């Protein structure tokens, strides 16, 4: 996470104020600096933990300042900060699992030191089918509940309707049905020509979080 973190220039201003500006030992300091943590360059942290960690490091740039400008070895200098900051990670507050089988998961994004970026679990927005079984005159109910956490802001919740009977996932065959809105849509009565994929898209904003889909089963 060092180089996530810190600029090149701020850790060759330090590494300048340990060993001097143009000294010929400024090449190993360097080496010496990236090396001691070198452990910590593969690390995946809570997303929303990114800015303290960010915060703390450039605290630390700080401490190893005076630590140069009171003389100090490097070599002992860059190894006590990466364990320092090992213990500060090991401490952060943790991300949210990642829950199968969809969908675009927010609250268990991680920020990886290796790239330094961001990423969600690699799950399919589209969900698996639900099957609906009703009889003719019966209510029929689609919950457009997702198990993994949603963002609280800016939801919303657009329905689409494949009839003919279809059980599919196929975009192709799905038309709007923008009389349903919200996470709860409502058929009442189902009949026949209610037979076919029920999709529900939430979406923050304009982006999809997950697609949701209800094969209705109308019995004569
Ligand atoms: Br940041
Ligand atoms: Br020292
Ligand atoms: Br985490
Ligand atoms: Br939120
Ligand atoms: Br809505
Ligand atoms: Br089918
Ligand atoms: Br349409
Ligand atoms: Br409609
Ligand atoms: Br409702
Ligand atoms: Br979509």
């Amino acid at each position: 996470c060092l180089l996530c973190f810190t600029t090149y220039s701020e850790r060759l201003r330090i590494c300048q104020m340990f060993v001097g500006m143009r000294s010929p030992k400024l090449e190993e300091c360097e080496e010496a600096f990236t090396a001691a943590f070198q452990g910590l360059s593969d690390t995946e942290i809570n997303y929303d933990e990114r800015s303290h960690l960010h915060d703390t490091f450039t605290q630390m740039t700080h401490a190893l300042q005076e630590l140069a400008a009171a003389q100090g070895s490097f070599e002992v200098a860059f190894p006590d900060a990466a364990e320092k900051m090992k213990k500060v990670i090991t401490q952060l507050k943790e991300a949210q699992a990642c829950i199968p089988p969809c969908g675009l998961q927010e609250f268990a994004r991680r920020f990886l030191c290796s790239g330094c970026y961001s990423r969600v679990c690699d799950l399919p927005l589209d969900c698996p089918v639900q099957d609906v079984t009703v009889t003719r005159g019966d209510q029929a109910m689609f919950s457009c509940i997702v198990n993994f956490q949603l963002p609280k802001e800016e939801i919303t919740y657009s329905w689409k309707f494949a009839g003919g009977g279809l059980r599919t996932q196929d975009l192709s065959y799905f038309r709007d049905m923008p009389r349903a809105e919200g996470y709860l849509a409502r058929i009442r009565p189902a009949q026949l020509t209610h037979r076919g994929t029920f999709s529900c898209v939430i979406k923050q904003d304009q982006r999809p979080l997950a697609r949701l889909y209800f094969f209705l089963n109308v019995t004569g």
